[PDB]
DNA sequence: GTCGG
DNA sequence: GCTGATGCGCC
DNA sequence: CCGACGGCGCATCAGC
């Protein structure tokens, strides 16, 4: 693509700041910069040129000046041939292994997957599973596979109880041809913000989906949220399917559509809707849409029956998931 | 690191 | 055994 | 010149 050399350099740096430096805000900055530049419709020929783009500053422009001049960045070279740093990056690719655990591991000489398998006694549950499915988790999910995944979930949840209301979100709902994980939202008439009845609502669904061997592993579970692994059924003539990440999320009925809206992405679209709404006199978040008082003071959550209503409130014309 | 009060 | 801090992954 | 930049659910460990 365009300025892919630059956008790579920046992402490489972002990851360095998160994993090795533990400097999360520099990480976000570098990302921001990589994403703008990736959107830019010309080949950048100077640092100064880039700078005009919001999120690019003194330091990144100068690093852009150097890459273009020399084809490479001297700081990055240095880092790629630092054993501690590269090893620490690598480890964090395992789900369950963040910068903290990565650093500790490498301090006691554990640097590779091999070293990890050798030491499964030193990993919690999550990490063990991440280890188990390392490659399968880096694979993308073509849209076809998703559809089969959906129907099963939808069916299985129907079987449990006919009043459950599952929606699948993420890229998939927007129509993207491949998606990273599977986010599922869940709700039921018996569950509202006020009417918090007995749980096991989420449990019995998880239970069911284990029972038809669609779910194969649990990374975390609780009253409202589940994270695990799942696998499409083996066609048997052919090669068994790769294991995927699944999240299921139980949300009160009075907050579903705000949940759906939020979790259907993207980062940018929400930030823009939240910013538009902000000045039109409403604050919306994961859970509710609330009007602001004359004084700039949130009143009460407005009722919501659909994604549409949230667009009504701010008089913004509807934008189907397709176009967000 | 970049931005904005 | 408890409660609160922190790590981790997530629009 | 200097703080904000996302806030949350669950698992785990530190401190008592
Ligand atoms: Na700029
Ligand atoms: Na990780």
């Amino acid at each position: 693509t365009l300025n892919g050399g630059i956008t790579d350099m920046l992402t490489e740096l972002a990851n360095f700041e998160k994993n090795v430096s533990q400097a999360i805000h520099k990480y976000n900055a570098y990302r921001k910069a990589a994403s703008v530049i990736a959107k830019y419709p010309h080949k950048i020929k100077s640092g100064a040129e880039a700078k005009k783009l919001p999120g690019v500053g003194t330091k990144i422009a100068e690093k852009i000046d150097e890459f273009l001049a020399t084809g490479k960045l001297r700081k990055l070279e240095k880092i790629r041939q630092d054993d501690t740093s590269s090893s620490i990056n690598f480890l964090t690719r395992v789900s369950g292994i963040g910068p903290s655990a990565a650093r500790k591991f490498v301090d006691e000489g554990i640097k590779t997957l091999e070293d990890l398998r050798k030491n499964e006694d030193k990993l919690n549950h999550h990490q063990r599973i991440g280890l188990k499915y390392f490659g399968d988790f880096e694979k993308r999910i073509p849209r076809e596979e998703m559809l089969q995944m959906q129907d099963i979930v939808l069916n299985e949840v129907k079987k449990v109880d006919s009043e459950y209301i599952a929606t699948v979100c993420g890229s998939f709902r927007r129509g993207a041809e491949s998606s990273g994980d599977m986010d599922v939202l869940l709700t039921h008439p018996s569950f509202t913000s006020e009417s918090t009845k007995q749980p096991k609502l989420l449990h019995q669904v998880v239970e069911q989906l284990q029972k038809v061997h669609f779910i194969t592993d649990t990374l975390s579970k609780g009253e409202t949220k589940f994270m695990g692994v799942c696998q499409l059924p083996s066609k048997n003539d052919e090669k068994e399917y790769p294991h995927r990440r699944i999240d299921i999320r139980l949300i009160p009925k009075d907050q579903y559509y705000c949940g759906v809206l939020y979790f259907t992405g993207s980062d940018i679209f929400n930030k823009n809707m939240r910013a538009h709404a902000l000045e039109k006199g409403f604050t919306i978040n994961e859970y509710t849409i609330r009007p602001l008082g004359v004084t700039g003071v949130a009143g009460e959550p407005l009722p919501v029956d659909s994604e549409k209503d949230i667009f009504d409130y701010i008089q913004w014309k509807y934008r189907e998931p397709k176009d967000r």
